[PDB]
């Protein structure tokens, strides 16, 4: 039992509900949300600015000494930073940016980060400004992840289309 409530079930393992991440992280404290992160961890907009905003930029702090020390992040990669004031953790993972031309098909390489860890507050990687197909993204979460994975939609319009047309 844990304390993520309001979800719909959609496997055995991954659950969505329509609402913001960072008022989830807020209200849950999980022990890892994963952020919708870029290789050179700045964090300018969509999730990642959300996130970086509610923790007063102490993410982004914590994030410029981390790619001072090790470079930056691959495509398909992660890095476990703290989770600051929303979470214990905060898994940085990058899923491929549509608009910069990256390769969609390192999406399912980006959701294998999610097996490490037993359970996750996480948006749809490669969602938003990202430029992916949300549907999609879905389809590769349920077919990737095999751990515990809560999964929070924004946008209510696209919440009911995701579950409408989940297969
Ligand atoms: C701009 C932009 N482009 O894409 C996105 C995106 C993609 C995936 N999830 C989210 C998301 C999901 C749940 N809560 C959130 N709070 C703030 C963002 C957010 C946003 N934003």
């Amino acid at each position: 039992v844990n304390s993520f409530s309001g979800y719909l079930k959609l496997t055995d393992n991954v659950y969505i509900k329509n609402a913001d991440i960072v008022e989830e992280a807020k209200k849950v404290k999980p022990t890892v949300v994963v952020n919708a992160a870029n290789v050179y961890l700045k964090h300018g907009g969509g999730v990642a600015g959300a996130l970086n905003k509610a923790t007063n930029n102490a993410m982004q702090v914590e994030s410029d000494d981390y790619i001072a020390t090790n470079g930056p992040l691959k495509v398909g990669g992660s890095c476990v930073l703290s989770g600051h004031n929303l979470a214990k953790h905060c898994l940085h993972v990058v899923g491929p940016n549509v608009n910069k031309g990256e390769d969609i098909q390192l999406l399912k390489s980006a959701y294998e980060n999610f097996n490490q860890h037993e359970v996750l507050l996480a948006p749809l990687l490669s969602a938003g400004i990202f430029g992916a197909d949300p549907i999609h993204s879905l389809r590769v979460c349920v077919d990737t992840v095999r751990t515990n994975v809560y999964l929070a939609v924004f946008d209510k319009n696209l919440y009911d289309k995701l579950v409408s047309s989940f297969l």
